[PDB]
């Protein structure tokens, strides 16, 4: 059969074939996402997805025929790493200045693209010469993120997030005790590490006001005991009977919460001390019950299979999705669903295992 443009028709496990190619392309997607070039960043974005799914490594030019979204400046970037095993574009965008400082001071938890951008304008290039500057004022975020930065840019693995998982579901029941906490975003996915933890969480017999209480009962709990580095939590803008989004990124309008915890080296059952505690980034989502799909499939992702998944529902079958609801525009329906497997059915879908999202 012949591979579709669209990532949820494709199955793309964590086993890359194609790391040479993929490395390369998401690099050069990342530069033109810093050079305000979308439409490159997104053929880049494109072309890098769909040499993940594929089964094999790509050793000859034959081996990319019949494979979409390949386009010529493409092809030439994969000619160049099938001759001598480096992409000489890829090269010169890792040794470019201002996309070293771009990734390094991004690396820090707020800063984006505008402050990076604003410190390298400056003349700052390393993360030393900014935290000691006497002149420059941060954030609060910023403040955090220079405070926690070591653990923060270590990555997250299995054992940690298992014991973030124990510490939400411990906090969370305390308040709610017929509440579901879910784990979503990369591990979900089946990665080893991840950046940060994210959870949703739902409950079906909360009302309205339990449902908007719960992040600030649950992170006033952790405060008092300690464990809140840092917290902001974002009220909801949901909206029950508003079609769903039309944007290319569709933004999530239920309450949620960016926090750091602190957490305690005994709550971690791993294979292995100092402080005797690690810096944590968590992202806690509060969704009303009967959203509880739609908010799950758009939290597992990948970016890439949640964009395509939209573009796919729009352009093949006339019909909205977003992480708060989907709408038929034929039928004039909005469509029900208890599960995933619902949504990609109402869709006209086969089902994309969590694991089988990593576009
Ligand atoms: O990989 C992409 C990000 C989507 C996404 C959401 C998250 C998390 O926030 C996350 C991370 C670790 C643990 C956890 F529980 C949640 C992980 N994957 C996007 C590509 O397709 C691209 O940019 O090419
Ligand atoms: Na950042």
């Amino acid at each position: 059969k012949k591979i579709s443009q669209y990532a949820c028709q494709r199955r793309t496990t964590l086993n890359n074939y194609n790391q040479l190619f993929t490395d390369a392309l998401d690099i050069l997607a990342e530069n033109d996402e810093l050079r305000e070039n979308e439409g490159s960043c997104l053929a880049f974005m494109r072309a890098s997805s769909v040499l993940k799914s594929l089964p094999f490594p790509i050793t000859s030019m034959k081996d990319t025929e019949g494979i979409p979204c390949l386009g010529d400046k493409v092809k030439s970037i994969i000619e160049g790493i099938i001759e001598d095993g480096e992409s000489s574009e890829a090269k010169a965008v890792l040794n470019d200045e201002r996309y070293k400082s771009f990734k390094l001071f991004t690396s820090v938890f707020g800063v984006g693209l505008k402050t990076a951008e604003k410190w390298f304008r400056m003349g700052f290039r390393t993360l030393s010469k900014i935290q000691s500057d006497k002149s420059l004022r941060f954030t609060q975020m910023q403040k955090a993120g220079f405070l926690y930065y070591e653990d923060l840019v270590s990555c997250v693995n299995r054992p940690e997030a298992e014991a973030v998982s124990m510490l939400v579901k411990e906090a969370v029941v305390t308040f709610l005790p017929d509440a579901l906490v879910t784990m979503t975003g990369g591990f979900r996915r089946g990665k080893m590490t991840g950046h940060d933890v994210d959870f949703l969480i739902t409950s079906p017999e909360a009302t309205e006001d339990e449902e908007q209480q719960l992040l600030h009962k649950v992170t006033d709990f952790w405060k008092q005991q300690g464990l809140l580095l840092y917290c902001d939590i974002l009220e909801s803008t949901f909206e029950k009977f508003k079609q769903p989004s039309r944007k290319v990124d569709a933004a999530d309008h239920f309450q949620k919460c960016f926090l750091i915890l602190k957490l305690d080296h005994g709550r971690v059952h791993s294979e292995k001390e100092g402080k005797g505690w690690k810096a944590i980034r968590v992202d806690l989502v509060m969704c009303p019950y009967d959203r509880r799909a739609f908010a799950l499939l758009g939290w597992t992702g990948s970016r890439q299979f949640e964009r395509d998944l939209r573009r796919y529902a729009t352009h093949e079958r006339k019909m909205m999705l977003d992480n708060h609801a989907l709408y038929d525009r034929t039928k004039r329906v909005f469509l029900e669903a208890e599960s995933e497997e619902e949504i990609f059915a109402h869709l006209g879908l086969d089902y994309i295992e969590p694991w089988e999202r990593n576009a």
